[PDB]
């Protein structure tokens, strides 16, 4: 029945649900009937705590993301430090009963190839490098022991960005970071990462972390017609494919959102198993009923 039914034995399937989802009774009902796991979207937490109640009074498990000034003031490492501890602990402890998994770093990674630093110039690597990364986990596990914890990244597909999720998170765990996780961000599109791109870069994160889950699944039309909505049913037959033959290390697929109305990426992207009415899709039944895609993988610009 459910999408979370049918792969009740694969991984949790989730969404990334906003406050109107949850307030929305009949969006609400939906997130209810489909999935066993919410990524709070919201990418004064009064936010994180309604959809959290959502997920506590529903019994739906809650993908920590939301919530995890402080370095506008240009910090020491060592006082954005404790800024972050601070932060990251409070997030943790508010929701420990009900967050099974963080993502405690975000896109860490740069998508420039030609970068000889591979991590992103963000704020927050300019003050502290890897280690804030290192921090951010050690401050998590900490506030939970136990919520795995999850590096999340997106074009975990592509060759060289993937090769750096890995060899960071590689080095990380190496050097005993509580990286439990690699969360793959799952922003496809119809020409999409093929399924051995995708097999590739799950293949090669299984053999550094024994959790990976597909956090926030989207799938853009062109990087509706006959050919769009076979093309998105069809990539998304082709993820969830090999989503379904790494289900042992696969713990949760999350679409990134209720429907295209909510997509980050716009209704004329076509790009979650709902349309912007919540009907679900030629891609919801071809999810489901674990169908093959019809056409091969088109062909790009």
């Amino acid at each position: 029945q459910g999408l979370k039914d049918i792969y009740k034995d694969y991984f949790l399937i989730g969404v990334a649900v906003n406050q109107r989802n949850v307030s929305n009774a009949e969006q609400a009902a939906l997130v209810k009937q489909e999935f066993n796991s919410i990524t709070c979207e919201n990418d004064n937490w009064e936010a994180a705590d309604r959809i959290a109640n959502f997920c506590r009074t529903n019994g739906i498990k809650l993908r920590g993301h939301c919530l995890m000034w402080m370095y506008s003031d240009n910090p020491t490492k060592e006082v954005f430090f404790q800024r972050m501890k601070n932060h990251i602990q409070a997030v943790v402890s508010r929701y420990k009963d009900v967050v099974y998994a963080w993502d405690v770093v975000n896109e860490a990674m740069t998508d420039d190839p030609k970068a000889e630093d591979p991590f992103r110039q963000s704020p927050l690597y300019k003050i502290a490098g890897d280690e804030f990364i290192a921090k951010a986990f050690q401050y998590a596990r900490e506030a939970d022991p136990n919520a795995l914890l999850f590096y999340n990244d997106y074009n975990e597909c592509d060759p060289v960005k993937s090769q750096r999720i890995y060899e960071m998170v590689k080095r990380m765990k190496e050097n005993g970071v509580p990286i439990d996780g690699i969360g793959m961000q799952g922003h496809y599109n119809i020409y999409g990462p093929t399924e051995a791109e995708i097999d590739a870069a799950i293949t090669k994160y299984k053999s550094i972390v024994k959790h990976i889950h597909v956090t926030e699944l989207d799938i853009r039309v062109n990087a509706v017609s006959d050919s769009v909505k076979q093309h998105l049913a069809d990539q998304y037959a082709r993820v969830f494919n090999v989503l379904r033959k790494h289900r042992d290390v696969i713990d949760c697929v999350t679409f990134w959102n209720l429907s295209d109305r909510d997509s980050w990426l716009g209704q004329n992207n076509y790009p979650l198993p709902f349309d912007a009415n919540y009907k679900p899709k030629m891609a919801y039944d071809y999810i489901k009923q674990m169908k093959a895609p019809a056409w091969p993988i088109p062909e790009k610009p």
